[PDB]
């Protein structure tokens, strides 16, 4: 059981991950959203019991339009 | 005006951070922490205001001891 959902208006967006986790978890995802181009404004994340639920504001730093999908597809492969 | 506190229990460590945010922040903390091979369980980041405070809770993923003034010393680099 694993939710990925990303929501942008114009060049803010927000990350919301849940799933297993596992060691290095967060340092891929963070590798993904610097690969992304985004500055992090503020993230809630635990693992409690082994599950990650991750909450990330943030906006876009990049050159031109933001791609939402890219955003989702980094992430899922992150996890 | 920056604080930066860091605690060491064996292999648990304990990052909280007070500074004036600008962008990249975030990135650049991350960075440091990837660097110190320090393994984040649990991120509470904000900037209400332009006044960043973040408070991890990590595990040392590396081989041998934690050294703790090497991730104080990152930490403010960062900044």
């Amino acid at each position: 059981t694993s939710n990925v959902t990303v929501t942008v208006s114009d060049k803010d967006v927000l990350l919301e991950v849940q799933c297993r986790w596992e060691e290095l978890l967060m340092t891929r995802v963070f590798d993904a959203i610097k690969s992304l181009h985004l500055d992090v404004l503020s993230v809630q994340a635990s693992a409690p019991d082994g599950f990650m639920g991750l909450k990330i504001r943030a906006q876009f730093a990049g050159s031109g339009a933001v791609v939402p999908w890219m955003i989702s597809e980094a992430l899922r492969k992150a996890i």
